[PDB]
């Protein structure tokens, strides 16, 4: 039976836009899609999802979360779709996604993340979309390098200064890469990999105007309107790093 404040249809439990401060009681064990989008949830109860072993899609987006309980998704072995975008997350628990081996979609857009746990994406072999725009990341999470099935990778509006050499080399399924809104350090020689990569993959670099628009110039050097892909090796220097 369905929670009082929510609406249920088959195994879809819809709790979105219902001014909820916490996950409601009475969510049926058979739930496969749980939608808590656009509420006022500031904290999650530890173990709040442990019973819902059948979940395939979980929307926690548009709430007020600053952290997640350790182990909060550990029982959701069936999950393929996890949206955490538009919260206020300042950290992720170590190993938070380790049990989500079937995950294909992960949205962390528009949070306050500055650094992620080491190996945070290592178990996510099947990931297709990894969206991390609009955070405060300063370094590319090493581990993305191994996510060979990615079609979408959103990194725009962070604090990234460069991309580690060869980090994108195995991402042969990438169709959308968002890179704008980062203070790319073009005075450093390390920028050359990104420079070369964008030059070699002009068709998949996207700016955003309401939807993706192909624009290889959208990545720009810090303090300039100079496109990263126009950077010359001469203008760079290994001393300035």
């Amino acid at each position: 039976g369905c929670p009082s404040q929510c609406s249920c249809r088959g195994t879809y439990v819809d709790c979105d836009s219902r001014r909820l401060a916490s996950v409601p009681a009475g969510i049926p064990t058979n739930v496969q899609i749980l939608n808590l989008y656009n509420n006022q949830i500031t904290n999650l109860e530890p173990g709040v999802f442990d019973r819902l072993v059948n979940l395939q899609k979980l929307y926690l987006s548009g709430n007020q979360l600053q952290a997640l309980p350790v182990g909060v998704f550990d029982k959701l072995s069936q999950l393929t779709f996890l949206s955490l975008d538009e919260n206020k997350l300042t950290a992720l628990p170590n190993g938070v996604f380790d049990k989500l081996t079937e995950l294909t979609y992960l949205n962390l857009n528009t949070n306050q993340l500055t650094a992620l746990p080491e190996g945070v994406f290592d178990r996510l072999v099947h990931l297709k979309e990894l969206l991390m725009c609009c955070n405060k990341l300063t370094e590319l999470p090493r581990g993305i390098e191994r996510l060979t099935h990615l079609t979408h990778l959103a990194l725009d509006q962070n604090q990234l200064k460069s991309i580690p050499h060869g980090a994108f080399d195995r991402l042969s399924s990438l169709t959308h890469a968002y890179l704008f809104g980062n203070p790319w350090d073009c005075e450093c020689r390390d920028i050359m990999y990104l420079r070369n990569w964008v030059a070699d993959h002009t068709s998949i670099v996207m700016r955003w105007d309401g939807k993706a628009v192909n624009d290889p110039d959208s990545a720009k050097c810090a303090g300039t309107n100079t496109p990263v892909r126009a950077v010359t090796e001469a203008s760079t220097s290994p001393s300035k790093c």
